[PDB]
């Protein structure tokens, strides 16, 4: 049909479904565009002539432009659909996602006096379009705020665009690059438009959800001796008086620390351990000066969190790492400063099995070298590089955490797993840009070349949908007991879980990892 | 080609990450201070402590000297002091190693 | 459609055009199911009635004024729904089961 | 059923209906909140049902 | 056996028979120190949630 | 850090002069000069870490 | 142009008995990795040269 | 706009029209504080070389 302000541009689409191995799940939500910077792009910049330290100074524009961003997985997952897809399911990857965006709508609204009013402005635009090409600064995957919320009554902001560049203080040098986000072909659409484009994802592994039921070092046979050696006695025993000798022993059941292995835990970069108990703790603030930092360009920075680690090791749950783990705040945390009680806290243990624990020494190595003469020594390392036959488990995702984010362009790069998680991508989605379309104000009669300030104050809404097709692997597994499952509490409460409060605020009261299946080594 | 970004800036400026970090390991502002945990979300005011999905190449350090004569220590150390790599029980400079900024 | 404001102790009403209402009707009997128990608002006898439509809403397990696991929760917004503007209409047929003949 | 009627192991569906949440005026620095303003607002419109 | 497969749109995490995560002397539904099999519970056939 | 922090001990920092390779780390190549040898023969051998 | 492969260092030992240090060292200096609280020998460890 | 390529044999490099590499409070052609965009300098349009 021939499309106009009568007829509706789309339909609401939120469902999922469940095919075989693929599952479809698409989303929509109401959204709402402000006019940003007055429509001027606008220097930004921080340095230590301000109270900046060195490390924060930054230099970058922000653009009146506005993006949107699907990459949290809430989006797309009631928490039933995620309770299925965790239970069921070994590993996953997307595929192929659409993305529709329609029924504008555009209100100009004034002030006179104390009061306000809106109206509906039939024949102003707004702009769209989509780099395909990558060929402007690819700001998501920062998990910044702002994704479309997870209870679809929800009705969001849009955020706005900006980007940081090479800086020296708080100014700039000559590789500094500058961008106008108008140079681009973008497709203008008035209240009877609709936009959609469609994507695929590059082929990328199954993320795995499972833990292990082996231990990197226990794959041996219980039973059986192994029928190498190993240096067992250096010195004569049950004598008067000991000299050194020789002496050798099978691995076998009763020493299973002294036979032979073919592989090794993954690679360990060590992290200062904070207790969930308080008198514990030292009394201090050490945050910043005992975190663990890494340099880079005379600027040094933490790393957050940094690599994927076992957060604890048996039973040491109050225990976890300074900036090792993940956070999350509880509904309406304050901002800053916020005490423990508000926020939630990511749990790595099911990797124990693969990974080293992070608040500990990956393994002991000789400093000196011994003789008859000399004490042999022992050295510590705490930070470890990796090494051949080295195996590893990727960083848990979470039903917050963000989907994806894009591999940097560079000569060369080691196992690209984002270290948040998800999956990296050499092609990642592509970002969606959006403004209103400046409107002028009258203008004088009198010629002037100078450019119009004056504006109509306005501001834009309307509808997004958007589509993702998930691909399974079905998990086949012999093991006869019950598995480990994720369920909801059965006791009574005040009010359920995932559920609106009593002001309809939604609200999540626990992270959810993904694995929990098991499989072996 | 040079990157015209940075690998730790490729944040928005403007927007706070959702995720928090640990902040604060002690009270302030009283007579006595005790040990308490609190948090804050990462945004443009203090970049240092927000998340971020990669980490730089591989290090191996050098030693730094001057083109400025005098800045130098006053000895030789070119041979001693250079960094070098073992192997079969014989010693070999390494020249010149692997790919790093020459200076910041 | 129409939106109203209040401006000083005075109302005032007007036609908006752009903006829209969703529809949908559960064939798979998926929701709660209000309907039968008599409440009011069914449509009125007399034609030239203008009648205003209900709220929907529904009841779940309860202990107490607490509720217990099995407690379920809905979003209405998660189906598929059609969404009209002025120039629209909606429509469908349905049939009913071989049910007896009720004896008058 | 008690009240007397046809029972039905597949009633008539259900309709649902609801006028979609127009926005007010967003600020212009951003903020993560859900907007809770928005334009008083109504509509009224024709329904017809037939029966055989 | 033939199925009958579930179609539910609620929208919180459902109930679920889930083993114990803390630690045992011995794993459940698994053979004791001198094999002998035992089920340390028995096992309700409904867990998932419909509506009337 | 070196040690671990506790109640009773105050925590320290070390500091990494000679790093391996991590996942996620990304690195560029050195450069080239108009001067400089266009190629060299990678060594035959059981295997190599990025051949640059 | 190239590098040689990793190392990760072991304490010598001689075959001839007077040479070694007077003591038992063998499990207390040998080189171990730490794996979940758990203590674990590197049984035999990466290739490299046996000696020189 | 047809163009008119350069073909010339001359040995030595070229004049080129650069950006200045020295650090910068702001950035050449990029707009100000407050968004208003200039220009540092005008471009003349000959560089390359050629032979009477």
């Amino acid at each position: 049909g021939a499309d106009g302000v009568g007829s509706s541009s789309g339909n609401w689409h939120c469902d999922s479904t469940w095919l075989g191995d693929r599952v479809i799940t698409t989303s929509t939500r109401t959204w709402a565009l402000p006019t940003y910077n007055n429509h001027l792009y606008k220097q930004i910049s921080n340095g230590t002539s301000g109270g900046a330290t060195n490390d924060n100074t930054y230099f970058g524009y922000s653009t009146p432009w506005g993006y949107f961003d699907f990459n949290r997985f809430h989006c797309h997952f009631s928490p039933r659909d995620w309770q299925r897809l965790i239970n069921n399911n070994w590993g996953f990857r997307p595929k192929r996602l659409s993305f529709k965006l329609f029924n504008i709508q555009v209100k100009e609204v004034t002030q006179n006096e104390g009061t306000k009013t809106i109206a509906n402005n039939l024949t102003s635009t707004i702009q769209v379009f989509t780099d395909s090409e990558y060929q402007l600064p690819y700001v998501l995957g920062s998990a910044h705020q702002g994704c479309l919320p997870p209870f679809p009554a929800d009705v969001f902001m849009i955020p706005q665009y900006g980007y940081l560049t090479l800086n020296n203080g708080s100014q700039a040098v000559g590789r500094s690059s500058f961008y106008c986000l108008e140079y681009f072909p973008s497709q203008m659409l008035r209240t009877g438009n609709n936009f959609q484009f469609t994507y695929t994802f590059e082929d990328v592994p199954f993320h795995s959800s499972y833990a292990h039921s082996q231990s990197l070092d226990r794959l041996m046979n219980p039973l059986i001796d192994q029928y190498l050696y190993y240096l067992s006695r250096t010195q004569t025993t049950g004598g008067t008086a000991n000299t050194q000798t020789l002496g050798f022993s099978q691995g076998g059941p009763n020493t299973m620390a002294n036979q032979a292995k073919n592989w090794l835990p993954g690679p360990c970069y060590r992290q200062q351990r904070v207790s969930t108990t308080t008198g514990q703790n030292n009394n201090s603030n050490f945050a910043w000066t005992a975190g663990t930092k890494y340099h880079l360009n005379g600027r040094n920075s933490l790393a957050n969190p940094g690599i994927a680690m076992a957060t604890h090791k048996d039973d040491e749950e109050r225990f976890f790492p300074s900036n090792g783990i993940l956070i999350f705040g509880k509904q309406n945390a304050a901002r800053d400063n916020a005490d423990y009680s508000d926020v939630m806290l990511t749990s790595e243990e099911e990797i124990k099995t693969t990974n080293p624990v992070a608040t500990e020494e990956y393994g002991i190595v000789a400093d000196n070298l011994q003789q008859q003469n000399t004490a042999p020594q022992i050295g510590t390392v705490n930070s470890q590089g990796a090494l051949p036959g080295m195996v590893w488990q990727n960083r848990d995702v979470y039903l917050q955490g963000p989907i994806w984010a894009k591999i940097p362009h560079t000569d060369g790069n080691f196992h690209p797993s984002p270290l948040m998680g998800g999956f990296g991508l050499k092609h990642p989605p592509p970002q969606i840009l959006i403004k209103n379309t400046p409107v002028p104000a009258d203008p004088p009669t009198t010629f002037n070349q100078s450019k119009l300030n004056s504006f109509i104050t306005q501001y834009s809404t309307g509808q997004v949908s958007v589509e993702i097709e998930w691909e399974l692997q079905k998990e086949n597994s012999k093991r006869w007991n019950p598995e480990i499952q994720y369920t909801s509490n059965y006791y009574k409460s005040t009010s359920v879980d995932f559920a609106v409060n009593t002001e309809g605020v939604y609200s999540e009261p626990r992270p959810i990892g993904t694995r929990y299946l098991t499989r072996n080594l």
